[PDB]
């Protein structure tokens, strides 16, 4: 007989995989929701510097109205890269926040040690790549090891998740503190890690230390040191299919997984994944509405207490973004408290300025009402941002980036407890100045000009 | 100098020859019609069971409007390793009929008893694939061997072949005799076989003969044994295109083949294989009205008798299709005669429930004075029938899958002689009952519930 | 670690290579405008007979719509061919000239001698392909060696190169000497090929050569003898990249490499690239108005003069064509002067008759008075001709074809100093015959049946 050769199918299952980590395609639990899980593993996120600067380059009359296209050509061609080495050293890229990302090496507790260095070395590779030469782009990657607790939540038909505990703290504070080109262990890493073969230097004020260079003992081989960590490591492609990127390549048709898995991912890319859609069409620099939500709590890190309450808060925004035509692009822990990045005008609308504002009081009432829930903090941008599929083939996900990203995530930590917009949404739409106030000017970091910023008060005084 | 590898071509005539068998593709014929040729062979018909239920099943809200989506993944991946064990055994996939398949190894008279060593083998593997574990599908097949007879017909810029013969009718009772999961020999076959190397059990009250296992004699190599069987089969792919399913995909343009393959095809799917539309729109959960029509004969194994009226058949059917916008998705021998399923609203349109009775009246009025047309036989059903490109990526074609083109092909077989629709075309057109008739509930095979059945009576009394 | 395979990416940079030659590709240059570039080379100009009598056939009825499918798809497979050979000879496919194409073999001035025999033995092998067996199609080359000049003019959003020199026009006299499936030498050819290897036949009347066949040495191995000449080639694929064809195809996305190319190639196909249309629409038998412009001078050979004329010409072509929806689809010199193919309705409009052959005369208007423009000649002919991507996979362009191009480019050659409009364009269009003038017929070469020619006289008398 003839024993052709398989070629690789593409179910559209397989494709809905490339959207999520080995964490939620292998991470069978229950529908009911909030759910928690808790387990230990080292994390490292990896931010590159100067695509918002690029993207705002890129809108420019020189690219001829093809800025999009070229932003995620040389945007995916770097990030295919760093994701490659993520996920050959065994990592799982859990989310793609824009530029930066978060991988996780998930494992038992006695091993973190171990995969430190595996993780470590990843980093310096990482690094490694653009120290050579996308004329000023750089990177910032910070790791942190610890008890990491996963967090699902939503309604029946869409699902998020998200991860919390001090390691999740630690990794952004990490890479916040971390210069141009370096990598920042957090204080409970480098105590975990092996500190006979990695060498550091203090950081000013800082309980955390950078990293300069591997020193590994005398007869050590990496290649052998890193399978015995692969022993460890779940879902590494190994044996007939070692070829592979990812073992999720691999997946074969299961209604009921696509059912789970369809849920996380956004309507706009099934129908693209279906073809049902040409591909070109997601990615395009279109005018926007951000509205950055910041729910803070009084234990950040305790996933039974925050977890009812981002349940309860995501019913509600859902449901009013639903009634204004917005949308949630992503859902993370970011600096002491979940944050919800929704986008409006995605869902074309006039009047798209006054739904904004008006939703962001709805979000801001009712979530201030909602128990456990501290300080809501909401930041509400316009402007030209980039949306697109940004990552490699085989690990992607459904990004926006731009400087009014920025903007609305800054507008947040740094007018907190408040709703906050930009001069755009101010004078595009047109409430009143009773409706808003002007507030001072605050230097912040990641923004170049910020223009007059607004409060936005409220229809009564 | 350089030797580059050369990349897999894939022109529009490969794209076109995956939706028809070696049978046509390589088939060189008169283009009068109709045609008839003659030939021996043994023929092998898969019939999946308990897909119409969960096609039902997909239509649910738990699927979140992405039953068509999951429906045709989990469908093709069950079919394609089917297909594939055909295509490497050495067989031809004639026909695609629903969930259910049509395969054909054409041999010269002296060879069919060590073809049927290897369809039996081919069946059983077959068979063997889902015993093991997509939690409800059993599959039933019945082979026949013995004389066999194409027949071509259509207009001038249509084509539609079909098989004839005592063979294409013991294959079909073969497996309507068919427990679940079983394989039947029809009284031919079995006597036409190695009866040395079959076990069997006794059907009650048939002649046919279920197949138990292969009992092969000591030192038997199936390998070899196949080797020699591969001499007498034309197009098995060898050689340098050894690694190939079918010799089809070795093809090359030629416009006189092009021009005579894309008639057997429809306009649609061509419109998709040419780049002018998304592949996944025919992909479809959607509301038709299926019109089943049954034409039956004195001698229905006479090639030359029916040959003849079925182009006469045709050439009303088509002509009175256009006209209020039916199109002809299958043609093939179903019971004792020729059956074309029909389909409405593929060409939507309102009124289409008044369209297709008037239709089926005006085809059994014409058919019924038809030369040598003994009885013709009608059944018209409407709901939410699957719409799809089923099989392997090198073997495939479009077909309808229902509870409702079940209905409308016994309603045809249990009514015969009349017209006959369900009650959703009887409640949804509004003729006056006069128009009608109420017809006595039948208990009907591999249909849930008919409801009440009518016969569309006519415009005058 | 795992070493996982790297799949060919596809990034819209190797796409957009795809339309460009190496010449343009690797060639970093001023963006200045007009820009010439001086060097030595070896050009064969291969040009296909009997496919615009084809395209003819094609748009009959027996295609049952899907000529332009059934053109591209034939047309493509032998061009495939005949792309492949070049570039696996060393050679750079500049222009693709409808069913003809110019390639060239640029080296340095002493290593011509060698390319020859690499191109004669390329050129015989190309011939070798069509005296097998697409039934009525025959094959003219044209070779010519010595000084070539490249000149590249445009304005900020489009680019347009084209080749100048005595081997430009000898290779294309070369051609047009050229019997049914010939290779002719021009008369610099030979002298500096190697006149001991190539036996040749005098041509009556001239002063070029045909090559009957070569007659190597007796030690020769051409395998050695190319591998010698390859040491000269810049860009010709090796090492790890030598299975590749070309070496744009290992292309990495370059934002600013990418938006020098793009210029090149039309909006319609850089749409298709990024994935905001689909591909089979280019791909079209559509009703049209050729307008061929031919720009004649003193000494044609003459970059620094003509380069800048011609700078002037574009500027006005491309402002009146917007005007009236013009687009240049090609530029090339063709028989001593720069020749602008124009096409209307690519842009479709009503009127577009009366548009054409006002902007015919605007161009002319403006043409005859920019300096060392010696004759402005331009065609119109109106009708169904062929529009779409003719090439390799990794070598294609966007082309026009029909016998509506031929009869363009012939009337500006047959009746020079004027514009000249077909039946078609004459009876289509309203005004009086006092706008126009009736011309006596010529028996043109190329070209069926012309009618009635006429010349657009103008608006006052
Ligand atoms: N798509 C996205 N996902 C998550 N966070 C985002 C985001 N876009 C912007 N931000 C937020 O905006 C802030 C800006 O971070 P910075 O590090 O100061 C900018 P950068 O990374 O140095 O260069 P960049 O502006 O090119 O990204 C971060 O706190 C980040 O969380
Ligand atoms: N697309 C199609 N092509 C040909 N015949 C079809 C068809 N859809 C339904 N039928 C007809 O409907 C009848 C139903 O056959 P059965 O075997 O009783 C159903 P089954 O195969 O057991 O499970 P299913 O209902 O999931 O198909 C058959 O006689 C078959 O010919
Ligand atoms: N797309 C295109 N690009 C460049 N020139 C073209 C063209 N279409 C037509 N022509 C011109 O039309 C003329 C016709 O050339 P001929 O050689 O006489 C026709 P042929 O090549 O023998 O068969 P064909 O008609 O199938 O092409 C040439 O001078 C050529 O330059
Ligand atoms: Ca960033
Ligand atoms: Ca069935
Ligand atoms: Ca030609
Ligand atoms: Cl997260
Ligand atoms: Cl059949
Ligand atoms: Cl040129």
């Amino acid at each position: 007989m003839n024993t052709p050769k398989e070629e690789f199918q593409d179910w559209p299952i397989v494709r809905i995989a490339a959207h999520l980590p080995d964490l939620i395609v292998y991470g069978h639990f229950s529908p009911e929701r909030p759910f928690m899980d808790y387990f230990d593993g080292v994390l490292m996120f990896v931010d590159i510097s100067g695509f918002t600067a690029m993207t705002e380059k890129f809108s420019s009359a020189m690219y001829m109205d093809r800025g999009a296209e070229q932003l995620v050509e040389i945007l995916n061609y770097h990030i295919s890269a760093i994701v490659e080495k993520v996920l050959i050293f065994g990592g799982d890229i859990l989310k793609f926040a824009g530029d930066a990302l978060l991988a996780l090496w998930r494992v038992e507790r006695k091993q973190l040690k171990n995969i430190i260095t595996v993780v470590i070395k990843c980093s310096l590779e990482i690094h490694g790549l653009f120290e050579t030469q996308g004329l000023d782009i750089r990177v910032k990657i910070g790791l942190a090891a610890g008890h990491i607790s996963m967090l699902v939540f939503g309604d029946e038909t869409h699902s998020h998740f998200l991860v919390i505990g001090q390691a999740v703290d630690d990794v952004r504070l990490a890479q916040n503190m971390a210069q141009m080109n370096d990598v920042i262990l957090s204080p409970n890493c480098w105590q975990l890690c092996d500190r006979s073969m990695i060498e550091i230097e203090s950081v000013p004020d800082q309980r955390a230390v950078k990293v300069n260079f591997l020193k590994p003992p005398p007869n050590f081989n990496f290649d052998e040191f890193f399978t015995k960590c692969t022993t460890f490591m779940h879902y590494y492609p190994s044996g007939e299919h070692k070829n592979l990127l990812r073992l999720a390549c691999t997946l074969k048709p299961d209604p009921e997984l696509e059912m789970s898995l369809q849920k996380y991912v956004m309507e706009s890319i099934l129908k693209q994944i279906d073809n049902k859609q040409l591909q070109g069409y997601l990615s395009e620099l279109r005018p926007v509405t951000i509205v950055f939500v910041n729910l803070m709590f009084e234990d950040q890190d305790k996933a039974e207490e925050i977890g009812p309450a981002i349940q309860d808060a995501y019913m509600h925004i859902t449901s009013v973004l639903k009634i204004f035509q917005g949308q949630i692009n992503k859902v993370f822990m970011f600096d002491k408290g979940c944050s919800f990045l929704c986008v409006f005008g995605f869902e074309k609308v006039p009047d798209e300025l006054t739904h904004a504002l008006e939703c962001a009081m709805d979000i801001f009432d009712f979530c201030s009402q909602v128990h456990k829930i501290q300080t809501v903090s909401i930041g509400v941008a316009s402007g030209i941002v980039f949306c697109g599929i940004v990552g490699h083939t085989v690990r992607h996900e459904y990004t926006v980036i731009g400087q009014k990203v920025n903007l609305a995530a800054r507008m947040m930590m740094y007018y907190p407890g408040i709703v906050t917009c930009d001069s755009v949404t101010y004078n595009g739409s047109n409430l009143p100045p009773y409706f808003f106030k002007e507030l001072p000017k605050k230097v912040m970091k990641g923004v170049a000009d910020s223009g007059p910023l607004y409060q936005y008060w409220g229809r009564t005084e």
